[PDB]
């Protein structure tokens, strides 16, 4: 099958691209092979494959670290993630976020029932299998257990049967049968949790798959509209229908090629401790245990020589960047066009921890609407900040049509250079706050509330008139022949 | 001479450092000098020495380009900043900074006169030159006036005599005998020329000093206290006194081996245009001229085979980023510790187009303070911002001990993710404001007041009991003998 839709083939491809690196000795899962990941995150080297891993039983399991990380060259920068959506892996960041964006305003294309497929090659049941018994990563030292949920997909469905959310929620092993893990607000496996409980009759028939189709894991990561079915979603984007297969143990259907799945339910009563956990902003606070989901696990079934995916987040730059920041950042351009606000392009700056998102503005379209900065900052704020899509963002700078919002270095500039503090921003503290950034849950303010800014680069006559100055640059001051006859002589007269 | 006491023994050791391009072939002042220089300073690429330069008459002038930016390496980033100083090519920004503020609390070496010297080679009367015949640069497309002034040291001197300011202010061609150019409070060009308007009686004795010892031009662009002669100051930091031969029109003092001297007056009554210019911040307003002040030259006196140095400023990086920036931020941290602040470190991010000074806090001493951010931030931001020294600095970052505010990606790390917008922030808006930041002179607001801002980015605990997370990276998410074991089988297992 195709890279895009079969996470084995994804595996051959990056080992294929040169983007592998297979290990085949002895690494240890407490630890070892989360450090070799982060160090692979933190220098854009190779993806690690774990093909011998300390604990490794019965085919349970291989691991492939940085799945969703960043190349080293500029060219492939975005490789890895070109490969999970069958684009070619020169691909911008612009091309991927307009793959991940195009279903939008397509009909879906529901899944495909099938009878069996490779993960149903091996199973085991209540009696045979127990999850501290597993080589489970320990990802992080101070970590409150062992995560083996970084890279999976959970599955849940709404009581009416309408809506079946595919989702990326944290998740370490509890016991021999259970995980614990997050589900809160404003996330899809938290709106379907408490359809359940407001029903009150029975827990919530879960799965959790791992090594699914590599289009599907990123519309995990995506806040695609309420009410969407990721499965749906995902085959208008790809524009072929995805093959399911059914659970052993209860009637959700899983992707038929995932690598492990396991089958059991999300209690609407039960409650064990979760965390901490060595999360995207860079942090760990050890000692910081809060109850959470218990999910209790009645089946695994796996593929022949079964690989895990994992996440060493933390630090720049994993997926936890990658995938939550440039798809949330996606979803907001979108959000915001529909919304008649003239937003051309959004990314979340990785040097901003993805805590940002720049939007960049049709400043033609700016300045028919007669408009202010304090006006359209509250605006642009008021729709972003108040849906779901802006729940991990917490600063907004706008800025103009000469600013690429893909490049740091240019938003940073436009940042410092154009936004007058105090004066140029609007402050949000009736909004719903990402409680995971260490300012907001260890800060000194409410965990869940405000904290929040738009902060307008849009310089004075970018409403007006146009903009009125020229950059201090190679590129802005000084005529296109000059610049040619520089550059044409530049390693004649001595230069690098 | 010694490279630090000489520019032209500065030229002949960066040529030694292989790092000068001498360019003997003719070069156009008109832009292409300078379009040279800009791509240097946005490629970190060598120095360029233009020895034909279209123009030049009767040894008026070659050019050196680029003479404080930086080199493409990280071991010897700082090296041209180094050569300024007799440090070694590899020296760290903080040992640079040291080096500039050791003469702080050292007696002052006072000049040494000495009756003659290389300045004094070749000299032009006031019937001799013609300023517009000068091979002075056009540095930007839209700039208002050859700017000849970019990287030469004006020398007045109060009234009573009892101080001798050096510093470096931008100043362009205005016709045959004057120049135009920035005289602007705080400066203290401006404190001296205020004298003499409050004396009223004579336009103010003047010199310019191109190509002048090169410790000399970095105390020029340090905002060093008021009353303290520049001279004296180089002195101690040297540990040599420095020899100024007497100008011929006048009673100033200029050093010996200066390059190119320009004698006469700073007018009190006299204004004439000046700029636009493309400025530190990255941007040229074209049209944008204002009166400034006006300066007459009376005598023109140079070395044989002159050298202008140039600074080719704007979009990063150059002198405007690594000499105002670092230099103001090294006179904030003694500033800070001085009002009883416990700052160990300060640095003017790059990233923030200098506009940023991040203050790192030695938390044991600011732990025994009891104190809080609300109270800390108004203290660290009424020290800073209502002195000379915090004139260029609109935000201030507080970061405790684990961050190393010479790196940029740290602060940014910090203040994204420890910096609550709004609530950890005080705003200040009744200090004086830079105005050729855009968001100040070209912006929503007063061009000379306010838009100031401290963050604090020190979390809770570090007021209290210490910090209370460990970062979710390799060093510290993982013990020792496992990263080191790591390290260890990094290219064994594959890996680059
Ligand atoms: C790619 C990726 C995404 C997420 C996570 C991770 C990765 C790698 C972890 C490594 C496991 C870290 C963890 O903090 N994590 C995570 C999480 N969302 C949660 O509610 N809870 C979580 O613990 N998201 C983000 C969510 O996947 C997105 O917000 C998505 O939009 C949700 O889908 P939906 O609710 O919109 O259907
Ligand atoms: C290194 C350097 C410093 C400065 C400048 C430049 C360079 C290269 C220009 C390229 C010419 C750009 C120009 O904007 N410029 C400049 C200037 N100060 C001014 O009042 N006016 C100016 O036009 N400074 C900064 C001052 O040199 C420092 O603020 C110093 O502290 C002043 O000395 P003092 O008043 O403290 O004695
Ligand atoms: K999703
Ligand atoms: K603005
Ligand atoms: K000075
Ligand atoms: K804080
Ligand atoms: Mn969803
Ligand atoms: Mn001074």
């Amino acid at each position: 099958q195709p890279a895009h839709l079969c996470f084995r083939s994804f595996v051959e491809a990056l080992k294929v691209d040169n983007d592998l690196v297979e290990i085949n000795t002895p690494i240890d899962p407490n630890l070892e092979a989360a450090a070799i990941t982060r160090r692979v995150c933190e220098t854009n080297d190779k993806a690690p494959l774990f093909n011998n891993l300390i604990g490794m039983k019965n085919g349970l399991f291989r691991i492939l670290g940085a799945p969703g990380s960043l190349r080293k060259s500029s060219a492939d920068r975005y490789g890895r993630l070109a490969r999970h959506l069958a684009l070619p892996p020169t691909a911008s960041m612009r091309e991927i976020l307009d793959k991940m964006l195009s279903a939008s305003d397509m009909p879906p294309i529901p899944p495909t029932i099938v009878p069996t497929g490779p993960c149903k090659e091996n199973s085991l049941d209540d009696s045979e299998f127990d999850l501290t018994e597993l080589p489970v990563p320990l990802i992080h030292k101070s970590d409150g257990g062992k995560y083996i949920q970084t890279y999976g997909m959970h599955i849940v469905q709404s009581p009416d049967g309408t809506w079946t959310n595919w989702s990326i929620a944290r998740a370490m092993v509890h016991d021999k049968n259970h995980l614990t893990g997050l589900v809160i607000p404003p996330q899809h496996i938290w709106q379907i949790h408490q359809m359940w409980k407001k029903e009150g009759r029975s827990d919530v028939p879960w799965a959790l798959a791992f090594g699914v189709p590599p289009a599907a894991i990123m519309a995990s990561s995506m806040p695609i509209p309420d009410g969407v079915t990721e499965a749906g979603y995902v085959g208008a984007m790809t524009g072929s229908s995805l093959e399911l297969v059914k659970c052993d143990t209860n009637d959700l259907y899983v992707p038929a090629t995932s690598e492990i799945v396991l089958e059991g339910t999300l209690s609407i009563s039960e409650t064990g401790p979760d965390g901490p956990f060595g999360e995207m902003h860079g942090y760990i606070f050890p000692g910081d245990t809060h109850l959470g989901a218990k999910y209790k696990v009645n089946r695994i079934t796996y593929r022949n020589n079964a690989i895990m995916p994992m996440s060493s987040c933390g630090r720049l730059t994993d997926e936890t960047h990658t995938m939550i920041g440039s798809l949330a950042a996606a979803e907001i351009r979108k959000l915001c066009q529909q919304n008649d606000l003239p937003i051309t392009d959004a990314f979340a700056p990785f040097e901003s921890q993805v805590t940002w998102v720049a939007l960049r503005v049709d400043t033609e379209k700016l300045r028919a609407m007669k408009t202010t900065s304090e006006g359209f900052r509250k605006r642009v704020g008021d729709v972003v900040f108040n849906h779901k899509a802006g729940y991990t963002i917490h600063r907004l700078v706008l800025v103009g049509d000469d600013i690429d919002v893909y490049e740091g270095k240019d938003v940073l500039w436009a940042f410092s250079t154009r936004c007058r503090p105090g004066m140029d921003e609007t402050l949000f503290e009736d909004v719903r706050g990402f409680p995971l950034i260490p300012y907001m849950g260890h800060g000194n303010g409410p965990a869940h509330r405000g904290g929040k800014v738009v902060s307008d680069a849009l310089m004075p006559t970018e409403y007006t008139t146009g903009r009125n100055w020229e950059a201090a640059d190679f590129n802005q001051s000084y005529p296109e022949d000059l610049k040619q006859k520089v550059l044409d002589n530049w390693t004649k007269m001595g230069f690098s």
